[PDB]
């Protein structure tokens, strides 16, 4: 098949109309007001009468629960959430008759926790919502205990009773209709008689797996039946309807899986309409997240042209006045109502997906957002598109859901006198809006009905999406009507007048950053694509068919010039018959010649000062963003990508050469002088961004590059190194030399080679180490090493999460680039209690994967880098599959032999150490734990050694504070996946067999690369260890005078305690800490030595281990105890490890001989600093604090709970 | 207000504790409580389960839970001001117990 | 002022923590300073008294 002949192809030839709306997805807020306010324009006459009855209905909003009882109780916020908590729990009891037992008897008389796998405070952050009017992400759930063992013990068995009857009435009365859809129905008679009606929503929402849509789709059958029996022939318009939302019937409801919703889907709702014709009620879909909207017009446009469903015209559809596209999307709902002659019932809302749709533009770098900033902006783009409705009230029904009595006045005046039931009508929602429509429905009032949207279901389902349905905000009128600091001069003020006197009609919200000026004046965020976009997608795929044609190579390229040598194709991991392109590997004496070029070149690039070779970084950046398409193309064939990870890959490569330009102008000086020829090995699986990340950084610090890439991607490199010259980088500070592990050997080897920059195995890492431990650098100094290697990473669940949450961020973490990744989850650990349900959802879930070759959007899981991969992964996949351990494959596509592919896979294993080797594939292993044990499986993650990435689901601030103060890993995550670490946002690396540091994408990594480390931005502390302060003044009692000063210069110089919060997109928090890094190998040879030895270790946090066979244990008497606590001494190196580092004193035999010793310790590789005993008394620096520390990056989703405060 | 050392026994006295000197059953005071569980209780724990000693084991869960150890409280006050309520760890407790069972629940208070 | 303050301040306490099972100790002698002979003899007292302790 040609490559990219289907990568996207539309359902549809895209009208005129469609077009439309594909053009104002992103539109400026600023271009997109001036018409709205135009179109909500009205007299003089009619806004007086509209400020007039908004007034009216608002004086009785003011003039007409869980308040009262916080109240009668004395209870404080804290106390009233935790009285909810436990209510709920209470109400989990089925029969009234125990629970009122447990009450009087065993929760009245204290000890509540004995009575009640999971916490009571679960949900607590939903009745936050409920008591204070606040959300938080996470829930104190120490704080929650305390309040509600006091509140028990100072008010009792009556306060427990009020709390559960309270909670009772909310849950079975407020916050829904009913918990069935017979109860709704019989609760829904009361307000029916007084001229309302109903549409009930049965809270379904985004299935999981095929088996949870089947569910959701009978759900919503058996209540079409219950409601179609109800209304009795009353037809649309006077009976009671159905709401649905498209994403709970399909598991893979989005544009990338078109193909399945047409042809899975779409029958499945005509079905549903099919039945909604018979009785004759309305059936609406719901309006979801903005990357759904023009998905979902291609199903009302297929259902509404369909003769089957003729006669009925019960369909209907919400359209968001939030959105840019809300008008567009309009016109184009009334031209398809004429076409198909049927009455199409067009729900109007604003929106409830804002903060997400915020976030989500962020984290994808978009042009800009698809929903407006302001919420005035919102309020006039509703009162101009009901002004568009009212005028095609003949084919279409409009429906104003709405409970912002400013808003209702305006339409009200505006659709003026005459008026017939089925012209059009207002919505509510249940247990909210009936205060204001009491004013609204009936001849005593405006004589207009509404329309209450009912939920439907029982706690479990309520509880779910009830955060989102509050959001409550400051900006929300339910919030302001109920708020004595604003008046109803405030709350009947017209929107579109405040809008059209503003100074810039529409200007986007200060506070929110439009995604390219995320990081503000410091750098400029890169660009990403919006694959949602059809005129993005079918720009991509003239793009991505062009890049194919273009013949791609790779050659030695030499300061000289390109160089002969052996030359094969390179071929497509998805598809051996689609040559990507040729590659002429490096032969050993020219990579020889190579470094010595570079060697010779290296005054003259070091000579360019550093804020020109900055500029050289960002003219690259700027090349990379322009021709980001033709890259995707590239890296989508040669390393076997998907389009969604090659434009993340492509960003990240862009981001690496923003942001070391900036911490290059904002740090290097010319004292900090390069460290010469550095060569640049990078891995397969980030074949352009971790390639791109180390080339960077190497030469903006001034040093020219050797680059390496790796055998299986040097197409990509060989473009990479073409616009980095292109960008300004002289050919001999920039070369590239393809080819295999010899061809890294030879540089690494190279007597002029004087650092290594290594992303890869930590058995070839481990090999370099050997290599470069022979060496020494001119001034006999070990040759600097940044070996970055795998992890074995593990995501940690509780009962308290999200179950959909977990399976969603494991199925990305896991399979995302068939694990391909660094930080790739392998090892889930799900607490015992929920690990069966977890298990069948997230096994469900992998089922729905489409693994092929990665030139279609539609496919979620390419292929594996090579044949030897795949025959790796597989072996370890049989050897489980042989021990008896459950093994759940994917069942792959025949068109998958042409290449080589791994199906996603999920092995059960007993114990963590059932797992003895990285496998480095589409493979999740799954173990279950017991409560109590968590310490203990923290303790088993820690001892594998590795220490990259790690994930923790909770919603329980004792549980985050816990595991994270008890993890040893780089990069940890709460509450999201943990794969796709941001430049500048999770600087990325970690500890241990996992690398050396320090983190690419972070503010110590220039430092490693020049000989004198500078001061990285942000980069002090005022802590001061206080074993450091013990161990000064005990050498001060030892005389040690000058030893001491240098003590107490290294306790303040010290950055251990570091503490900063990252910029980023909303909803997230991204920290970046400085820890001790453990115990520190000493080899000291002087007392001296040992003594500025120490003290830069305890500065830091570490403990140490000093070499006995230094003979200088004399020199350590009468320690105090706190500096004992921290010192050991070892005669057997590798019997006393894993060390976290070494300082080491001697000449410089003496240093090469310890060097290759301690490159001989099994385990991590440590960061070895050597100095002589002269160096140590020269300079204050001999030993550089930067690499005695830990960094650790902690990404917090703080949007997790359904919202962002 | 209020030391410790030759200074006083505490609780302090305008501040949360004092109450429950003088009850024989001590409340909660408000906001007393904290996130963080001590690392050593945690070890012991550990250790207490892989002896068997289960109802030992329980009680350090939870006396690591309810140990307010680490709470950190800005007080209301007046403006131009800061003033902060800190609850640390006291120093060595004597335990002068009289059975196994005793000494690993005394342990398990003062660890926690 | 300090007099006047322990005594809303232990009340406030009380009405948050003081139930049933918080039993009194039972009569509580209060010795007190010179230096403060009013605030520090009224916050000893109040004490004592509001928790369910007769005072000598
Ligand atoms: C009967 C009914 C059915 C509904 N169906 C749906 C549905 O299918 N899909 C859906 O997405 N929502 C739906 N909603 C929710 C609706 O979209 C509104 O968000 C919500 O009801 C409040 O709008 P308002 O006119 O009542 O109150 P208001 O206080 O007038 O409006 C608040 C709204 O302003 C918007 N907003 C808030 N802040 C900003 C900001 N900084 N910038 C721009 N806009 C902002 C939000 O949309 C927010 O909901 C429905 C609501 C009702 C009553």
């Amino acid at each position: 098949p040609a490559p990219f002949a289907d990568f996207a192809p539309p359902v549809r030839p895209q009208s005129t109309l469609r077009r439309a709306i594909t053009a104002a997805y992103r539109r400026p807020e600023t271009e997109c007001l001036p018409p709205l306010v135009e179109a909500a324009t009205q007299s003089k006459e009619i806004r007086d009468a509209a400020a007039s009855t908004a007034r009216k209905l608002i004086e009785a909003l003011r003039g007409k629960g869980v308040e009262g009882l916080v109240q009668e109780y004395s209870l404080s916020s804290q106390e009233g959430v935790a009285l909810m908590c436990l209510a709920e729990a209470l109400l989990r009891i089925p029969d009234t008759a125990t629970r009122d037992a447990l009450i009087r008897d065993k929760i009245a008389d204290g000890n509540w926790k004995s009575h009640l796998s999971r916490s009571l405070f679960v949900n607590a952050a939903t009745w936050g919502l409920v008591v204070t009017g606040k959300l938080t992400s996470t829930v104190n759930d120490r704080s929650l205990a305390a309040a509600l063992t006091r509140l028990i013990s100072r008010c009792g068995e009556p306060v427990i009773r009020r709390g559960v009857d309270m909670a009772m009435r909310m849950m079975g009365e407020q916050f829904v209709t009913g918990e069935t859809i017979r109860e709704a129905l019989k609760r829904s008679k009361e307000l029916e008689e007084k001229g309302f009606s109903y549409s009930y929503d049965m809270l379904g929402e985004a299935a999981t797996t095929a088996a949870d849509a089947e569910r959701y789709y009978r759900d919503y059958e058996s209540a079409i039946h219950a409601i179609g029996k109800a209304s009795a022939g009353r037809g649309i318009y006077e009976g009671p309807g159905i709401s649905i939302k498209l994403s709970a019937l399909h598991p893979r409801y989005s544009r990338a899986q078109a193909a399945r919703v047409m042809g899975e889907l779409l029958p499945r709702v005509k079905a549903l309409a099919l039945l909604a014709k018979n009785y004759d009620i309305g059936l609406n879909i719901d309006a979801e997240e903005a990357d759904r909207l023009e998905l979902s017009l291609d199903l009302l446009e297929v259902l509404c042209l369909d003769g089957d469903l003729s006669g009925w015209n019960g369909m209907g559809f919400v359209v968001q006045a939030y959105g840019k596209r809300c008008p567009f999307v309009l016109d184009f709902i009334i031209d398809l109502a004429r076409r198909s002659g049927r009455r199409i019932m067009v729900r109007l809302v604003k929106g409830a997906y804002w903060d997400a749709e915020i976030k989500r533009a962020q984290l994808d770098g978009l042009a800009d957002f698809p929903v407006f900033t302001r919420k005035i902006h919102t309020d006039v783009s509703y009162i101009a598109c009901a002004a568009k409705l009212l005028a095609a009230t003949d084919v279409v029904f409009p429906q104003f859901a709405t409970h912002n009595a400013q808003t209702l006045a305006a339409i009200y005046h505006m659709a003026g006198k005459d008026f017939h039931v089925g012209k059009y009508e207002f919505q509510c929602l249940h247990g909210m809006g009936e205060p204001l429509y009491e004013e609204v429905v009936g001849r005593g009032k405006l004589d207009r009905p509404c329309r209450i949207y009912a939920p439907v279901g029982t706690h479990e389902t309520l509880l779910a999406y009830l955060v989102r349905r509050l959001l409550g905000a400051n900006s929300s009128f339910v919030h302001r009507i109920n708020d004595p600091k604003v008046s109803i001069d405030e709350l009947i003020a017209d929107p579109v007048e405040v809008v059209r006197a503003m100074p810039v009609v529409g200007a986007k919200h200060d506070r929110i950053a439009l995604p390219a000026e995320l990081f503000g004046d410091a750098r400029t965020n890169s660009a990403g694509l919006d694959l949602s976009n059809e005129e993005t997608l079918a720009s991509l795929t003239e793009a991505l068919r062009e890049s194919a044609a273009m013949k791609w190579t790779a050659l030695p390229q030499l300061a000289t010039g390109p160089a002969a040598g052996e030359t094969r194709t390179v071929l497509n991991p998805g598809d051996h018959r689609d040559v990507v392109g040729s590659v002429t590997e490096t032969s050993e004496e020219d990579a020889r010649r190579a470094v010595r070029l570079a060697a010779d070149a290296a005054p003259d690039w070091a000579a360019v000062p550093p804020s020109e070779r900055a500029a050289c970084l960002d003219r690259a950046a700027e090349l990379m963003q322009a021709r980001m398409p033709t890259l995707l193309g590239l890296i989508i064939r040669e390393a076997g990508k998907s389009a969604l990870n090659a434009i993340a890959e492509v960003r990240e490569a862009i981001d690496f050469l923003r942001y070391y330009a900036e911490q290059t102008r904002r740090t290097l000086g010319p004292g900090h002088g390069p460290l010469g020829p550095i060569v640049c090995i990078s891995p397969w699986n980030f074949p352009l961004a971790i390639f791109t990340g180390q080339i960077a950084a190497a030469l903006v610090a001034g040093n020219p590059v050797l680059a390496k890439p790796a055998e299986e991607t040097p197409l990509i490199a060989a473009e990479g190194v073409r616009i980095l010259r292109e960008a300004g980088i002289p050919a001999s500070a920039l070369q590239l030399l393809p080819g295999d592990g010899r061809v890294g050997a030879a540089l690494v080897a190279a007597a002029e080679t004087a650092g290594v920059m290594f992303t890869g195995s930590t058995e070839v890492a481990r090999l370099i180490q050997a290599q470069l431990a022979d060496r020494l650098s001119p001034a006999g100094r070990p040759i600097p090493l940044i070996a970055e290697t795998g992890g074995q990473n593990a995501m940690i669940v509780d009962s308290s999460a999200l179950a959909e949450q977990v399976v969603g961020d494991v199925i990305t973490s896991a399979f995302d680039s068939a694990g391909q990744r660094c930080s790739a989850l392998r090892v889930l650990c799900l607490q015992e209690d929920v690990a069966d349900r977890i298990l069948t959802m997230l096994k469900g879930a992998l089922h729905e994967l489409h693994i092929g070759r990665t030139d279609r959007l539609s496919v979620d899981v390419g292929p594996v880098i090579t044949s030897e991969a795949k025959d790796n992964i597989e072996k370890h996949i049989e050897r489980m599959r042989g021990l008896g351990r459950k093994v759940e494959q994917i069942g792959l596509a025949s068109e998958t032999g042409v290449g080589t592919f791994v199906p996603p896979t999920i092995i059960e294993l007993e114990k963590l150490s059932d797992l003895q080797r990285e496998v480095f594939g589409p493979v999740l292993h799954v173990i279950r734990y017991r409560r109590d044990d968590l310490d203990r499986l923290v303790d088993d993650v820690n001892a594998t050694g590795y220490g990259l990435t790690f994930g923790l689901h909770t919603r329980l601030d004792e549980t985050i504070a816990h595991v994270t103060s008890r993890i040893k890993a780089g990069n940890l995550y709460i509450n999201r996946n943990i794969i796709g670490a941001v430049v500048g946002v999770q600087p990325f690396g970690g500890r241990g067999l996992s690398g050396t540091g320090p983190k690419a994408g972070g503010p110590l990594y220039l430092g490693r690369l020049v000989t004198t480390a500078p001061v990285p931005p942000q980069h002090s502390s005022v802590h001061t260890d206080p074993v450091l302060l013990d161990f000064a003044k005990w050498l001060d009692g030892k005389g040690a005078r000058a030893e001491a000063e240098a003590a107490r210069n290294a306790g303040s110089s010290s950055a251990l305690g570091l503490d900063l919060e990252l910029p980023g997109p909303v909803g997230e928090r991204n920290l970046y800490t400085l820890h001790a890094r453990g115990r520190i190998l000493l080899v000291p040879a002087t007392e001296s030595g040992l003594y500025h030895q120490l003290a830069a270790a305890l500065a830091t946090g570490n403990s140490v281990a000093i070499d006995a066979a230094s003979g200088l244990q004399a020199s350590l008497k009468n320690l105090p105890q706190t500096v004992g606590l921290r010192v050991s001494w070892s005669k057997d190196w590798a019997a006393d490890g894993p060390f976290a580092g070494a300082l080491v004193e001697g000449d410089a035999e003496r240093i090469r001989a310890v060097n290759k010793a301690i490159a001989a310790l099994p385990g991590p590789l440590l960061l070895v600093q050597a100095a002589s005993s002269g160096e140590i008394a020269r300079n204050p620096d001999a030993y550089c604090l930067n690499w005695l520390v830990e960094e650790v990056s902690a990404s917090i989703n703080t949007a997790a709970a359904g919202g962002n405060a």
